[PDB]
């Protein structure tokens, strides 16, 4: 297989639609906050965007060309509402797309790490993937929810509970098993990374 | 039949992403830092031009640059105000990306146009068609920069080679006074206006980030 030209113009689309919506944040919305979802290959980034913004779900794998991203325009609450636009970035997991994945770590203000939980490896390479945001993000120490998606394939599951929960304990971070088929957990995972990403702005 | 990245590229292109996340965090010594970014088709001398300003050197082999690289450079820059009252030296830590032309890498690229403050564009004065492509480089910028109207320099390189030259001088001249863009013509062999492009862009930049 080679980089064909369908696939290097959907990038530049992907670039041109992020370029256009960062001139208007220049300048209704109170804040711009962006997230990237990341993981191994068809653990479930682009159908756990999709069920967030939409409610739908597709069965179908259509794995992503390097880069893209979607949108949602939300209310957050610390514990008075904010007008939040989310940008959600979706990276593609296969090798070949690293390294045009690895330049949006640093856009990113938070991370929503995923493995699937019907497959082991993906697992397994979580830590290297937190390896890799410590390397690249815009601090050694960024905001990262993991997910364990797939939920709903309970005759499928593979990962022990207990074993991801001891490994989120370890790094310190929030753990949540989602569906991007049903819905469940999705949108807690996502507040919770957009509330981490709001104490921290504050505190700044 | 563009091909895919092979596990050397991306091993080098990894590394220079490893060496910007590392400068991008030591800024949190200097009073800023500046990123310029050079463009243009392949061949037409960015890798050259960097190395001569950074290093004061020039190397005739071609080696075609694998995707992305930056190059660093610590300078001093004195606004110039009235009269020529030229103000505070500010220490500026400049960091110069430097990207490949060849299409197979387009799209690596142009997800760096949005880290640029300038862009320094380039064309091949011994090559008409590098400089027919300006104007679509342009388009790009335009579509993908920080602004529809980013500070460009634009460079005909390779002035060293006059036996050579193709590009008549008044289509260049014509081409920058349309877009309204400061020209040079510049020699990465010999260093000729090499510094006086990149401070011209660099001061175009600081008073664009002065009134702010
Ligand atoms: N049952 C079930 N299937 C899911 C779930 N999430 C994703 N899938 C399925 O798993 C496959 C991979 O999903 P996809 O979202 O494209 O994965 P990805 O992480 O974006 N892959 P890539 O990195 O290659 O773009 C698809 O067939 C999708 O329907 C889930 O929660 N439950
Ligand atoms: N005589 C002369 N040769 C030059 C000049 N600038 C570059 N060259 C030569 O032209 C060739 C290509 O230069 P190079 O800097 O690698 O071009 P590039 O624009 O970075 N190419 P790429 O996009 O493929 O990385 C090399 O052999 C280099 O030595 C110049 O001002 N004068
Ligand atoms: C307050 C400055 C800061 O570093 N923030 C705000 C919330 C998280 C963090 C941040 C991370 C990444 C980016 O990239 C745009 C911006 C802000
Ligand atoms: C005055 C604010 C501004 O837009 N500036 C300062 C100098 C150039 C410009 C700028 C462009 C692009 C970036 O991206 C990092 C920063 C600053
Ligand atoms: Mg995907
Ligand atoms: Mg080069």
């Amino acid at each position: 297989s080679f980089l064909t030209e369908e696939e290097q113009e959907a990038i530049m689309k992907v670039l041109q639609r992020d370029a256009a919506l960062k001139r208007a944040e220049e300048e209704d919305y109170d804040y711009l906050i962006k997230f990237l979802a990341l993981g191994d290959s068809g653990v479930g980034k682009t159908s756990v965007l999709y069920q967030y913004t939409d409610g739908k779900f597709n069965s179908k794998f259509i794995t992503t060309v390097g880069i893209d991203f979607r949108e949602k325009r939300v209310v957050y609450r610390a514990s008075r509402g904010q007008r939040i636009h989310l940008q959600l970035w979706d990276t593609a997991g296969l090798e070949r797309f690293r390294s045009l994945t690895t330049a949006f770590f640093r856009d990113a203000m938070g991370f929503l790490l995923l493995f699937d939980l019907t497959n082991e490896q993906s697992f397994l390479n979580v830590r290297n993937w937190i390896s890799q945001l410590q390397m690249h993000a815009y601090s050694e120490n960024p905001d990262i929810v993991l997910c364990g998606n797939k939920s709903d394939l309970e005759d499928q599951r593979v990962v022990k509970e207990e074993e991801a929960i001891a490994l989120a304990e370890k790094y310190g971070i929030p753990y949540f098993e989602t569906s991007a088929a049903n819905g469940t957990n999705i949108s807690q995972a996502i507040e919770m990374l957009l509330d981490l990403i709001m104490k921290r702005m504050e505190r700044c």
